[PDB]
C-alpha cells in the first residue's frame, strides 16, 4: 500500500473519472462512508460503473472497498477488476469481491497480472441486485504491492 491508482476513489469529486452505465449513479452525503460523498447506484435494476486502469503486467495488486446496502439484498454488489488475457480464445478474467451487507465493510483480493494484456483492464462496480436495496460504495482502492 503506497499509490492507489483509482481516479476519484473516494467520491469526492463527484462522479469525477466513473464511467455511469445505466444512469443510476449519484454522489450523495447519504452514502458516504469517509469524506462529504459517497457513491450510490439505485436498487429496482441491475447498474453499475466503472474506470479503466491500465495495470503494469507481471505485478501484484490489492483491489479494495467499503460498501453496504442500505436493505438486505437479494443479489451482491461486485467489485471486479477485468480484463482478457492474450491466449489461444483471449479468456476473459475477473477478480471479484462480492457485497451483501448493510453495515458498512471493507473487503479485499490480492492478484497478479499476466505477461501480456488483451485488453485494458477495467475496474467495475457492479450493483447486480435486482431488490429494491439502494448500495453505497466509498474509498475504492487498487494499489501496487
Ligand atoms: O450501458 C451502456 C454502456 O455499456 C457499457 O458496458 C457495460 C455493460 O453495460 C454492463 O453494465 C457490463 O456489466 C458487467 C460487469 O462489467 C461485469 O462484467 C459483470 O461480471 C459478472 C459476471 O457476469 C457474473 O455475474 C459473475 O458472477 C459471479 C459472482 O460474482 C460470484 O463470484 C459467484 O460466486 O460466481 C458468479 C458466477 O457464477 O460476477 C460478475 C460480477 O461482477 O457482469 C456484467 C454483465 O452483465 O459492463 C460493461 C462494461 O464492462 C459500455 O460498453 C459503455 O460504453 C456503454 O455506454
Ligand atoms: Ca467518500
Amino acid at each position: 500500500h503506497m499509490v492507489n491508482m483509482v481516479s476519484n476513489p473516494g467520491f469526492e469529486d463527484g462522479l469525477d473519472s466513473w464511467q455511469d452505465w445505466q444512469q443510476d449513479m449519484s454522489a450523495v452525503p447519504e452514502a458516504a462512508h469517509n469524506g462529504a460523498l459517497g457513491l450510490k447506484i439505485g436498487g429496482g435494476k441491475a447498474a453499475g460503473g466503472g474506470q479503466d486502469i491500465p495495470l503494469k503486467p507481471n505485478t501484484t495488486y490489492i483491489l479494495g472497498a467499503w460498501a453496504k446496502f442500505d436493505s438486505k439484498p437479494a443479489g451482491t454488489f461486485d467489485v471486479v477488476v477485468q480484463y482478457h488475457l492474450k491466449d489461444a480464445n483471449n479468456t476473459y478474467v475477473q477478480h471479484i469481491l462480492n457485497f451483501n451487507e448493510t453495515d458498512w465493510t471493507y473487503k479485499q483480493l490480492l492478484f497478479t497480472t499476466p505477461d501480456v494484456f488483451g485488453s485494458t483492464p477495467q475496474l467495475a462496480l457492479w450493483k447486480g441486485d435486482t431488490s429494491k436495496a439502494n448500495l453505497y460504495v466509498d474509498d475504492v482502492y487498487l494499489v501496487e504491492v
